[PDB]
């Protein structure tokens, strides 16, 4: 399956005792069907209590979502330190190339972050970390410069420098203004709610950073035994990450003479990532065991809307009656009208195992 | 020839007794010389009298031009039906991913549409139709979902659903607000007219949709035995479609040590498509049999102008006299000035067979 | 080395006795590590005294910098000739597809121009000249059209035309409004100056043309025995051209399991071009023989800033003291604070051979 990435697909970028940094591979190298979002990367960050991450920068724009825990982030912006507290449900952006670090000063809860990267390198989809604080593990960018250059740059003998750039081996994650603020997404829950679930969205019109990358961030909850009404985005491509719970998906894909839609089926568990290309109708079904929590990013979100194939607000009811009659061509009269009004909910519906 | 596509190059996407949908292949797969417009696709639609097209959507932005007939289009926009009458010469846009249908309620005239698509899929140049009304021919996207999902989605037993999503086999085309309005292009004819022809243009400053895709649409008529003055676009790439009549083209292409311009020659007949890359000078010559009618789309139209190589307004007359003298280097004095003023027309001239 | 281009890499596009046109190859064909700037091309122009360049146009946007000499440029804009004097240090832009020519009317000094091109063709990175004045050397675009077309276009017999389009063999360069004005960059020198060097920048907010291509142009001078403080751009990619003098560079590149930064070393001499991808820290060291003069273009310049790794304004001093302490992990207390304040200069420092 080119569209569904289970947690075992994540490659480790940094592994220590105090934390982990995982990243899904370049989308463009997995399939040709995903080449149009090859510029975007998905990463996860886990930081144990009482930890700090090494100051570094990446050659990529960075949208983060805090899935669990609390702490703070600090990045460098024009000889000033921008410091912001992070909390569960926070969405925040770090400009590309800006030296940053994260701190988890909680005594019992891990800090967990899910992120979308947008590369700004000369290679599409490729990003690299540049550590500016460090030691042997990992090495810093200072390790690439000759001794004469470094001695001249810092105006100190190399021995004092080697003593400074070689005393850290505890890894990337280790045990101890007027710039934008984090926006708590998982807070608000205004956007849609019925008896079966809810979701919340933050877009370009809510935050200057999301606007600069044309991304909408969403967080949804499906109650046990419920399903999203089959629906599609008009122009946005979605990257979804399962936060909690379990379930499955069904997606229709005409790419996988006559017109034919293939069935994309997959299981959903914690850490599962799936990609919904623009126009592809999908339904997410939640298990009866527990609720389904899903975070998602909409790429190319400007002007995007969602059209529903079933439910109280489906597109079929919006078509003229005659056309609907002709297109399905039924002798029975308005049997179609009876069927179209059987579903009393919209957007989020009762599932198969709870009809 | 990588630049000229005769009507036999069009592949059939849908063929029935009441209508046809044809599409030229991906430009990027024909030649490397066209990779920069690989995102754009050319389609044609013919609908017999008293016909309706199945409601569906495509993962692409859609600029249509009505070449012949009248009828109407309807697309779905936020639980509202946007319905607009279409007439010969109308230009209209349908947003990507929006469910639409076309109707030809005329009793004697076919509805014929020529279109430029701009893909919004994850694959550049590839677009697919998603039928939401239908049956076995064609199948709908509903056919990809399991029975339990569908039964739950619609809240009806599958037997009533199969009876609804299986009674249509007559094909894609069959016998029976405050949103934008179609703009009639073939109407106005203000833009240029002399004794030999005329043309009309609609661009980003005339219509919000054309502005969002940066396209100018043009319609031109060449009288029998006339030619366009050899000329080039500064930055726009043109995709031209022959509406009526016959003729030929000559184009200079340096791609096909020393500087050398190859001669791109081709015959023009009804349904011929040709591509003029930016900077490539071209002349269109009309046969003596009849007039030449041409529709065209300018890609990357913002800031684009046309420079003429011959005729009353050519670039050579704008150069300083001395430079013009030096560059051609002639002993005869101002023989160049005599030659440059021999042509009394501009833009559209008398052809070879009527000098 | 994929990042460093010595003068022998330039291919000759036009060679005569009165001048030369050189161009570096497509960046995208040299390495995959440069694919993201494959749309940009670097060219050099030398014109002897009392020379004129043949009127032509290219399918590319053109930013020029005059490295040496004086003269003027003229391009065609809507039946008007835009004529502008050029002087050493001038930056000017020519819109793509606009017929232009250059003149060197100086009696003793050559006119030398260094340029960044941004292609507007259907092939990324490829540009071609279209000569409209000419002869056998080079041929014009008129040479691609048939005799009947040309005779009809100009309304003159072909013999008079062949006598006009065949009398020039002296090559591309030969011996004799309210539109934008050239902006002298090498003039101002406000932007930064200390005891070791200076630099000057012109960006999108200073000039409408630079804004349309999102490029900043810079000119810097390093005194003998000095170095730039190791630093990186946040998001811009730089293309640098050595104007005068000699020296070397050291660049850290993580592309060339564990995190590892490779050392990119190269020699700098006149005509050396080097590319600094976004995020890559670099230092330029000037020889003790003479000063180092460098011209550079910043691609994707909007929102870009520079962060310094050493010197009075380095990023390490901006980090919180504790984090800096933890990250380098030193028993010695604030030995880091002593080392960080040893360098009293910023941006441009004393080199290795003059500590
Ligand atoms: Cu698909
Ligand atoms: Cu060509
Ligand atoms: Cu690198």
């Amino acid at each position: 399956n080119p569209y569904v990435f289970h947690s075992d697909r994540f490659r480790i970028r940094a592994s220590s005792e105090a934390g982990e940094i995982r990243a899904l591979p370049n989308f463009g190298e997995v399939s040709e069907l995903l080449e149009g979002i090859s510029r975007y990367r998905v990463t996860c960050i886990e930081m144990k209590p009482n930890t700090v991450m090494l100051p570094h920068y990446i050659d990529a724009k960075w949208i983060l979502y805090v899935t669990g825990g609390r702490g703070y982030i600090a990045y460098v912006q024009q000889n000033e330190l921008v410091k912001r507290k992070l909390e569960e449900g926070d969405v925040f952006g770090v400009p590309s190339g800006h030296t940053f670090y994260l701190v988890n000063n909680d005594d019992h809860n891990s800090l967990r972050i899910a992120s979308l990267l947008r590369t700004e390198s000369t290679m599409r989809g490729e990003y690299e970390p540049f550590y500016v604080a460090g030691g042997r593990n990992p090495e810093t960018v200072y390790s690439a410069f000759s001794d004469d250059v470094l001695e001249a740059a810092f105006n100190t003998d190399v021995q004092k420098l080697e003593h400074i750039f070689g005393a850290h081996r505890r890894g990337v994650i280790f045990y101890a203004s007027e710039q934008p603020k984090p926006f708590n997404l998982r807070n608000q829950k205004p956007d849609f709610e019925n008896d079966n679930g809810r979701f919340t969205r933050a877009g370009p019109k809510d935050n200057p950073f999301l606007d600069s990358v044309d991304v909408t961030v969403g967080f949804g909850v499906l109650n046990p035994g419920t399903m999203t009404a089959p629906s599609h985005n008009t122009k946005a491509t979605s990257i979804a990450i399962v936060m909690e719970g379990e379930g499955r998906i069904e997606m229709a894909c005409p790419h996988l003479q006559d017109i034919n839609y293939e069935r994309v089926r997959a299981r959903l568990r914690t850490g599962t990532v799936y990609v919904v290309p623009a126009g592809h109708p999908i339904t997410e079904i939640a298990s009866t065991n527990g609720r389904l929590e899903i975070l998602w990013f909409d790429i190319n979100t400007s002007g995007n809307e969602r059209e529903f194939l079933a439910g109280k607000n489906n597109v079929l009811q919006t078509l003229e009656k005659e056309v609907r009659h002709l297109s399905f061509n039924i002798p029975r009269g308005e049997e179609i009208e009876e069927v179209l009004q059987a579903q009393k909910d919209q957007v989020i519906l009762r599932g198969p195992q709870r009809q």
